[PDB]
């Protein structure tokens, strides 16, 4: 039922899901000048070399690019966490227009959009007992701001044609995921919740301090998809972001 529109949009999420008032939702405005350097936090380690992409998904909110995570092919660890964690899918958030789409903002700054690469804690076995943890997900945030074309970025966006509507999916196979990446791992961490329904608090949110540049094409072709299915009136897939939450009982440690 939920959704991003005027009737069933973010601010209607806690009906049917209270945890949405919680004390650790995300995302979060991210003051750069009350985070605190954490001299302690260890360098990320992002290890993609043996990434198997699988398939692109429209699920009526999103695309997602999902991997196989049955073994150890490409893990997160190191920076706050404890463990090992392993991608299991990445997808974006987006606005109507390039002044919004982020969902984590830098000092209220709004960035085009945000990907968001989405890890489960090994030690949970798969993706849905690590929901249920509140260290069971690592998800890497990237900001997009519109600029120079992210070569890396094309290919995702030209299969865009073909999963336009909810529910298709296609054939998405040796997509190297560490084209998406800035050249800087420098970043904000702080616990966290997933952004849309279910909303649960498992995530150790690690946001990047350097935004990608992508092409206005590029982000152009993301406002071109539907959240309707095929046969639907069409309502184009765009503003698909949770505003910034509540920080209440939290602090934001920064890598650097
Ligand atoms: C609800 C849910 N379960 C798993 C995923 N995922 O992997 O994208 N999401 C979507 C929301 O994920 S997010 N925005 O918190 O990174
Ligand atoms: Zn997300």
């Amino acid at each position: 039922h939920w959704g991003y529109g005027k009737h069933n949009g973010p601010e209607h999420w806690h009906k049917d899901f209270p945890i949405a008032k919680g004390e650790r939702q995300s995302p979060v405005d991210i003051d750069t000048h009350t985070a605190k350097y954490d001299p302690s936090l260890k360098p990320l380690s992002v290890s993609y070399d043996q990434a198997t992409s699988l398939r692109i998904l429209n699920n009526g909110h999103a695309f997602n690019v999902e991997f196989d995570d049955s073994q150890d092919k490409a893990v997160l660890k190191g920076g706050p966490l404890d463990g090992t964690y392993r991608l299991i899918q990445f997808h974006f958030h987006w606005g109507s227009l390039d002044g919004q789409g982020s969902e984590h903002t830098v000092d209220k700054k709004k960035y085009a959009a945000e990907l968001h690469l989405v890890h489960w804690n090994t030690k949970y076995g798969d993706f849905g007992k690590a929901v249920q943890q509140p260290d069971g997900l690592a998800v890497l945030g990237i900001f997009l701001k519109v600029g120079s074309a992210k070569p890396g970025l094309q290919k995702v966006v030209d299969v865009l044609d073909s999963i336009k509507t909810k529910g298709k999916s296609a054939d998405f196979t040796n997509f190297d995921p560490r084209g998406l990446l800035p050249e800087s791992l420098d970043y904000w961490t702080y616990p966290g919740s997933l952004t849309t329904p279910p909303l649960l608090e498992c995530v150790t949110w690690i946001v990047l301090k350097e935004p990608i540049s992508v092409s206005s094409e590029q982000v152009l072709k993301f406002r071109k998809l539907n959240f309707n299915g095929e046969g639907e009136p069409e309502e184009l897939m765009v503003d698909n972001w949770r505003p910034a939450q509540p920080l209440k009982n939290r602090q934001i440690k920064a890598s650097f």
